[PDB]
């Protein structure tokens, strides 16, 4: 469709880990990333943080395809699924967690969307991109060698 640009760029997979960390992801939760790209935070979710459920929603086919081909070499049929849609019209309101790896301003349209449907105490955690306007919890550095990568937590109902 046309939806923002948001091109394929994944977020390494030590920065990965250290959001799910961040947010403090157990088997409680349900694992929403927007945008999944070929799957690896909502496998890692499920595999490593034992979350009851994690949804990943993508919009481009070829990621799809690749993701789903990633879950099930993982095993995790069972707790982790794709939504095939645009993240902004998908209801997310089931999430505790929310993760997203976009753009600034496509943070910035998603403002409505994530304050509407999301129930306070949701946690919302940001690879490199701010949320403008909302107050992070947490922002924090990962080294992942020679890079260095921001991420941003936010918690719904005290964001601002
Ligand atoms: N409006 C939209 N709805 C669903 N997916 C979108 C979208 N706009 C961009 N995307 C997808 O979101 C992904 C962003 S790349 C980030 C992928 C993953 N969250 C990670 O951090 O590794 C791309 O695969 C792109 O196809
Ligand atoms: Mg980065």
């Amino acid at each position: 469709s046309y939806v923002p640009h948001v091109p394929y760029v994944p977020t390494p997979e030590k920065v990965v880990r250290r959001m799910l960390e961040i947010a403090k992801v157990s088997q409680d939760d349900i694992v929403y990333d927007l945008g999944c790209g070929d799957g690896r935070i909502i496998i890692t979710a499920a595999k490593d943080f034992n979350v009851k459920k994690a949804v990943g929603v993508e919009i481009n086919d070829e990621r799809i395809r690749e993701a789903l081909a990633n879950i099930e070499k993982n095993g995790v049929t069972g707790r982790a699924s794709i939504v095939k849609g645009n993240f902004f019209e998908v209801d997310i309101s089931e999430a505790t967690v929310v993760t997203m790896f976009l753009l600034t301003n496509v943070n910035e349209m998603l403002k409505p969307k994530l304050e509407k449907e999301l129930k306070p105490g949701t946690r919302v955690v940001s690879h490199e991109f701010e949320i403008r306007g909302w107050n992070p919890k947490e922002v924090i550095k990962v080294e992942d060698g020679n890079m260095n990568h921001t991420v941003y937590l936010y918690v719904i109902g005290e964001h601002k």
